[PDB]
């Protein structure tokens, strides 16, 4: 959710952001081509598609296709975005101004 703003200690009362941060969506970018959530572990796949590896962890147990083009999905046989990861704490973060 969120701890608090100025030092000043409280409690999640005075709401002001719902329960989730500014940067939750992002735009048709840092999102998941599927789960449209903002990634934590941009990777590319053979497929051609970005997602987050984490995504991917279960889907090769229930699912060893892709999750679009129903293509055959193997781990370890990605390439890893860090170019990304950067850009994503950046637009990101000039929406922070709160590092706790």
């Amino acid at each position: 959710g969120s701890h608090k703003f100025a030092e000043k200690v409280e409690e999640i009362v005075a709401k002001n952001a719902r329960a989730e941060i500014d940067y939750s969506d992002a735009p048709d970018e840092f999102r998941d081509p599927l789960m449209d959530t903002l990634m934590t572990d941009p990777v590319r796949l053979p497929s051609g598609t970005i997602m987050d590896r984490s995504i991917i962890l279960r889907h090769l147990l229930n699912s060893p296709t892709d999750p679009f083009n129903r293509q055959t999905l193997t781990e370890s046989m990605l390439e890893p975005v860090p170019e990304l990861k950067e850009q994503i704490q950046a637009w990101m973060r000039e929406k922070q101004n709160s590092d706790h």
